[PDB]
């Protein structure tokens, strides 16, 4: 059972009032014939043009909302509506586009898939809350066939140009007029009560109803996620690399291992309490510190209360707190912090429900919406570089360094040597990655680089 069996059932409740007479007995086969296309017998890659719920989970990047809005479907004009908020009108002769036919809406389909799609995933998923007219208007805009590489690369097809008979990825498509090969799934499927509206209400506020095709598509998309993320979490899934997913992995240790035995050098806590993953390991461990461990997985829907994470019977204010990706309502005074910044633009942050956004980086990750006020007992922290290790360069063309925030011996000393300088220049280098994949740093306010100069006695 890899694939979706086109010989399986499909509902049609949702699909008669677009589609009056409609038979109650349906397979996937029989939908994607009544939808114009021809599968014809075969065993070429692309068995189905629908997936499963497990299939569309491990293909998320390429999600793409999709509803169609009769304005008036062969006499009428229909408002095409994608989860990127582009509605475009397509004529039989919150971006809104006036009608055209539609020989020239499909090549704005493809230049539209091809930009959001190409620096996120190998194809296109179809999110749907299926009505009938998004179905019937794909034969206007879809090709489909056997699996097929790329005219100009080796990944495979994701498009169609009529012009010249080619194929091409998201990456090398301009001018195309065809999506080729797109998958698809409904998620009225799934098996709910009620319209689409009154379910994405139920978990989210920040996605209205302006009642455009766009704003179904973004709900239709949005409910999906809260589904599959949200409500369901799966961390056994893993996720191709598409960026800078290692540099980022590897920048968060080196920031927490700096970060924290800073603090410990600089206010000399008792004991650390490590509220997180159940998994962590001490990123200090040469600290003489007493580490204590508290387990909570990363929270998927709402922020944890510090009231319940806390409380319900040991001594929190004595020490600090370490809250390295564990999101709270409300850090306590004695907190250092890394929280998600679920506003960031970027290719492995991908839009989420109810404000959150679903982090995607080797796993899945949907996070609760970023809240300023969680850090009123906080201030940001500053960057800095600290070292104790030994001024001796062994073993690439050099600058001398001069910076305030390079804490070491031989800037106390006056001048900085060449290993501290190509240490701070890396630092630098991975703490600025790091913060420009969204992470954000917080730190108890009584914290203060000057008090690391006499660490060097
Ligand atoms: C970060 O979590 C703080 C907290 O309250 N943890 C805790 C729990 C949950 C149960 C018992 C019996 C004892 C403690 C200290
Ligand atoms: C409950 O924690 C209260 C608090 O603010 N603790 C604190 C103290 C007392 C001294 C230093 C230098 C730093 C911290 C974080
Ligand atoms: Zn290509
Ligand atoms: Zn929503
Ligand atoms: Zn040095």
């Amino acid at each position: 059972p890899t694939h979706l069996s086109v010989d399986t059932k499909f509902k049609t409740e949702g699909l008669c009032v677009d589609i009056p007479g409609i038979p109650k007995d349906m397979t996937y086969r029989r939908l994607i014939s009544m939808m114009g296309f021809k599968m014809n017998y075969q065993v070429n890659g692309y068995p189905n043009m629908f997936i499963t719920r497990e299939e569309a989970i491990r293909h998320v990047r390429a999600w793409i909302g999709f509803d169609v809005e009769g304005c008036h479907g062969t006499n009428l004009p229909l408002q095409l509506g994608f989860s990127t908020g582009v509605n475009l009108v397509a004529v039989p002769t919150p971006l809104m586009y006036k009608g055209l036919p539609w020989n020239v809406v499909r090549i704005k389909i493809v230049q539209m898939l091809s930009d959001t799609l190409k620096n996120l995933s190998d194809r296109v998923v179809f999110v749907l809350w299926a009505h009938g007219f998004e179905l019937t208007s794909m034969k206007y805009f879809v090709k489909i066939g056997p699996e097929r590489t790329c005219c100009l690369c080796d990944r495979r097809a994701t498009c169609f140009s009529t012009a010249s008979d080619t194929y091409a990825c998201w990456h090398h498509s301009i001018g195309f007029d065809y999506v080729y090969n797109p998958f698809m799934i409904d998620v009225q499927q799934w098996g709910f009560t009620g319209n689409l509206q009154s379910n994405h209400d139920l978990y989210c506020q920040v996605h209205g109803n302006a009642h455009v095709a766009s704003c179904d598509a973004i709900m239709t998309r949005c409910l999906a996620v809260h589904e599959c993320f949200v409500k369901r979490v799966d961390w056994t899934i893993e996720y191709p690399i598409i960026g800078d997913e290692l540099k980022i992995n590897a920048a968060c240790r080196k920031v927490q291992h700096m970060v924290v035995k800073a603090a410990l050098l600089a206010d000399k806590f008792p004991v650390l309490h490590d509220i997180g993953n159940p998994k962590a390991i001490k990123c200090v461990p040469q600290a003489d510190v007493e580490w204590k461990f508290y387990d909570a997985q990363p929270c998927s829907d709402k922020a944890y209360k510090i009231e319940e994470l806390f409380y319900s019977y040991d001594k929190f204010t004595d020490g600090v707190c370490l809250f390295w990706n564990c999101n709270v309502d409300r850090y306590p005074a004695n907190s250092i912090v890394c929280r998600f910044d679920t506003r960031v633009l970027s290719n492995l942050n991908l839009p989420g429900c109810d404000g959150g956004s679903l982090y995607v980086n080797k796993h899945a990750f949907h996070t609760p919406a970023f809240d300023k006020s969680a850090f009123v007992n906080l201030k940001q922290l500053p960057f800095f570089y600290y070292s104790d290790s030994p001024c001796e360069s062994h073993g690439i063309d050099y600058v001398p360094l001069k910076s305030a925030t390079c804490i070491t011996r031989c800037n106390l000393g006056g001048a900085v040597c060449r290993h501290h300088a190509n240490e701070y220049r890396l630092y630098l280098d991975a703490y600025n990655m790091m913060i420009s994949a969204g992470f954000s740093l917080w730190v108890y306010k009584q914290f203060d680089t000057y008090n690391l100069w006499n660490t060097f006695t």
